[PDB]
């Protein structure tokens, strides 16, 4: 008899939880740790080209995870080991060359999503797609035109960390929580993107209507330095580090949370925004929408000034601009 | 009046479970992610000597705690930023270069800990130390004589990583959860490491007791190739990624949890073992230690074999002939 | 030798998180177990007066404990046992017998209070006092005065649950998540509470903005039936099962998180108030208050209309009305 | 336009992790909070027939979970509300009346099970049954019985609190952390409950083999009173208090999260132990299995002496003595 059997007598013999991280980078990886510290998925499935390397990733996280609620942790080139996901985050890309232009730069991830998109889907045809690959607002937009999925269930990073870092600054100013702070950044992730001032609250008192020259040049207090100092801080970081990759880690992990344990939570993500704020394009930015299981269940209809409008049309018109010409 | 002032109105104006890191490379950044995500720190200090690299790991760290229970999180060249520590944990080290003796590997680390350590303890006096840095049985002595700490405060990451990794094989072998199986490594962390047979058991049943010949080369099912494989693995690992993070981030998280939250629970660490096993040397080797607030309260003396005690003996005879040579 | 002296070789030999519940009637137990669970404590003490009771309720509590972070959990009529609480619970109280006065209770409460505040304070006199026992923004008052605690560190129950209750049917008619609606209950706790219809939003789109016949009688939707089934609600619980304990154990084990892991979240609770809406009397109601490690950090100023500040004045005063009829 | 149109723009519209309860008096009721707030279930059913008690238990609980991850509630006479659980826990029974016969209590217990089961059966028919109600050896015999199901998802809530509160007393005496201990107490729930000493052991050192005289009566340490002590607690309890809700509740609690989480972890349950210990009838005892989400996956066969495996014999026969006289 042997020292199993002598031990244990058993009585009995699929993940309902996977989750996909395509690209195993810095950023991969940081939403990978991120994702399993957070106990959200029973299998994960770690995806990159580089064989050696990403099996070496797979085994070191294996590793540690014998700390936590151990999930199936597997590996491969071949997109077979996806099978099965609920959630697929994409972070592979291309970085930009000095002298790249915008439009080469989304080409080139385009060519890249035409092999990835159309294996994750072969595999996984009812998963919820999340897009963390810059520029984010387009790649979703390719995303989501290579998949043939359904609006609600492609999703960019979007504006996520934005907002919460406005937040922090918002918080620091009123002596108050980050977390007892309430106020959005929308439309095209980075530089472009819009603070929407009307709904910026503690407690359900709004601060426009505290000190209604908030937004505006005329600030006594310069509230526009902190969009500012936003988007000044996502650069400070890859000057000082080389790049980014715990913050868009937790960042996707909040997103990948309020979907699978079906929290219906309010991110400000890239969805497909047609029909809203006069944009007639398929075009992708950040709005508020409730993140469940089955991705983006509702959008919350925001209430933008003309300026605020705008701004955000003009950031639809460039991306279209850019949408149009590309090869699929 | 302020929009702060007009908003809140304030009745009131020191940390209590601070952790430093001290390195930021791979290894303690996965550290520092790892302690973020168990919420053990209302303060996060960061220590390393290149500045431009430090703050960015730093702010980088600070986006993403938007995400958590977020923690204070600071970071500087100068250790006043490390001041009322509970629990420090170092990472920096030297690594061997080509043709280096090993005596003068470990020398450099010791020239190196001399200006940490004191540094450490002058702004954090009561802390407990955990050092993670190898070669790591030497390198914690170093940091227990150079302290002038008690035994209790001086811990290494010891066999914690390894031990796990064993009962994630016992359990596979059985058909059982790896946290339903329990198992010892003790000793030199690495390669010397003693798997201990005796205290083997699922449920309390022995394994020892059930199948007698189970640590022997006669072994029918040749338990012995998963101490094997548990050493190969740490290699497979390094030779496929380059180098280790997730890991020992993970295995030190989990130290840092019994400390930090006083769960008194046990792991196989490196403490002052002289008294024990014949032993009369100043060397550390991993026993099992409940860990807590105060650091290792207790040692479980474990009854090992004379082939147990014998390898155990040669591992603190190789430490104590590095360890007598070194300059303080 | 001691099978202990065989096993365990010792290095070493008071709380920092210590919970008092005053009162092991239903509520009592029910903010207990509710405490327990989020491990907020690593000792939790209960004092009532029926002492075989209070030792069963202890002892049965320990026993369940041993499937949590157990703290140390003891008991008795002596308050030398609540010693360095940092929050102390009172839930002790009289109910009302058939024929007795409002006025005639509180005094019997009061007289109780005069027992209780006194050995409380005696034993842990730096700790944060919350109050339960209704009705609750007199009795909060009674413990202010008794203790000479500053008012941030006496704080009532308030209308913390109210407001949850409320943002549920506010979620169900809205098709949100409770959790993603915001809007406050203020005032007297129960039937005079005021619904604060101008900060009421979703994603910080305000309802008030959208429907500005919100709050009003010639509402076409008719949102003041939801601060009546609110009300109801409460009744309807007592009538059909005797009493309610879940659901102000759960309400107070949120506002205890608040306090003990030093959140600085904004809760509706009774709070001395003289200053605010032209009221110029010793009262306490809920105004939104930031909860941290020291009580009551900060309030939020929200702006009320004349009828809202009107409606807080009439509590006011009726509240001030049995006050001053109360012999201390 | 309604306000919610004007709102929520909406893209989209069953339990995967139901839990019932079955009988809300005291320990129905410490089951269901106990299971609330480990966030177990995304649906809880409530299911007694006193109806007026019944919907205010709901109530008061809907309420206090509006402070969790707010699972769907629900409760009626009628078990249509009980339909897709995954888990049922049967609290219901009948109390032995004064000259009451041991036989006679049984059938009554049997009689209402006929009622229970058949319509847990048939909403739920794929459900693991958790059996709470006493005498739990012999109901939990019942409910395999009437329901027809397989012996993997029937459980009776067996010894796994005596264990936990034997590894306290052990831990007391040793001067280690509970969760540091490891014993299990197997057999007849209370009284002729067998302490397993061969299997009693601290980080894997066996306490039988450091003092061979453990279990006996020429132990000089007496460790017998700890198996005494842990059935006089029971009493203590019932004597002090009147009853014991928190102690099952939690107990009941922790053999849930195995089940509904999947953690394979092992506790000493009833189940149906026919082939074991020289016993041939169809009899449930507390042995180790690994709870998963299919119930019972695994049995650790642990070696007891011809004492122990005698004391279970005898407890065997006397519960078939009373099984075979049932009528079902
Ligand atoms: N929403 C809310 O805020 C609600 C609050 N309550 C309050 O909770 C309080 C307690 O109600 P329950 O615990 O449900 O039932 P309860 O009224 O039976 O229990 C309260 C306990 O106070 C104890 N007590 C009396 N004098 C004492 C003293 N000198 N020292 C220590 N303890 C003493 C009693 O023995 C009793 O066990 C009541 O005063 C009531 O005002 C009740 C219902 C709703
Ligand atoms: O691609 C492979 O080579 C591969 C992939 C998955 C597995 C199975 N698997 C897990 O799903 C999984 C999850 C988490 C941990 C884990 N293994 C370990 O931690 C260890 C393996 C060997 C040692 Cl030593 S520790 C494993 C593991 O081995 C094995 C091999
Ligand atoms: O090294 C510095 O110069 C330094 C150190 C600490 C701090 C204070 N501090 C925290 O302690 C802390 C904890 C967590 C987050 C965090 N800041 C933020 O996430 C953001 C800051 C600025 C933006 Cl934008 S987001 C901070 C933060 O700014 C600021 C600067
Ligand atoms: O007042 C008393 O009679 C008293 C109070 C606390 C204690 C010590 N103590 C704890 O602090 C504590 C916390 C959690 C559990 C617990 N005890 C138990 O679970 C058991 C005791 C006896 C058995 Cl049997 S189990 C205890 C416990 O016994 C002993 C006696
Ligand atoms: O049996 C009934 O009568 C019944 C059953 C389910 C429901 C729907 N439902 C939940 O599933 C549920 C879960 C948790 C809370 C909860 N209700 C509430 O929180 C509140 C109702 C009214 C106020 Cl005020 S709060 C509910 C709730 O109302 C309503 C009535």
């Amino acid at each position: 008899a042997t020292l199993k059997d002598q031990l244990i007598y058993n009585l009995l013999k699929t993940p309902q939880n996977k989750i996909t991280v395509v690209g195993v980078g810095a950023v991969g990886m940081a939403c990978a740790i991120s994702i399993l510290m957070k106990d959200l998925a029973d299998e994960l499935a770690l995806v990159d080209v580089i064989e050696d390397k990403l099996k070496g990733e797979m085994m070191d996280l294996q590793h540690g995870s014998l700390f936590l609620r151990t999930p199936k942790i597997v590996s491969g080139k071949d997109y077979n080991v996806t099978a099965n996901s609920k959630l697929v985050i994409i972070t592979a890309g291309a970085r930009q060359q000095e002298g790249e232009s915008r439009l080469n730069l989304v080409q080139r991830n385009v060519n890249i999503f035409k092999f990835i998109i159309p294996n994750v889907v072969k595999y996984s045809p009812n998963c919820k797609l999340l897009i963390v690959s810059n520029p984010v607002d387009i790649l979703t937009y390719v995303a989501w035109k290579i998949s043939g999925f359904p609006k609600n269930r492609v999703i960019g990073s979007g504006c996520n960390l934005d907002s919460a870092r406005f937040r922090y600054l918002m918080g620091e100013r009123l002596g108050v929580h980050p977390l007892s702070c309430h106020g959005w950044v929308l439309g095209e992730h980075g530089d472009s993107s819009v603070p929407v001032w009307s709904g910026m609250n503690v407690a359900g008192v709004s601060l426009k209507t505290l000190h209604p020259d908030l937004g505006t040049d005329k600030d006594k207090e310069q509230w526009k330095e902190v969009h500012k100092q936003v988007v000044e801080s996502a650069y400070e970081v890859i000057k000082l580090k080389g790049y980014t990759s715990w913050a868009i880690g937790l960042s996707v992990a909040d997103l990948a949370e309020s979907i699978m344990k079906n929290l219906r939570r309010v991110h400000p993500v890239s969805t497909m925004i047609k029909g809203l704020y006069g944009i007639k394009d398929d075009v992708f930015l950040s709005v508020p929408c409730i993140l469940g299981q089955n991705g983006i269940s509702d959008l919350v209809k925001v209430t933008l000034t003309s300026e605020e409008e705008a701004r955000l049309k003009k950031s639809a018109d460039t991306l279209w601009g850019i949408q149009k010409e590309l090869q699929f």
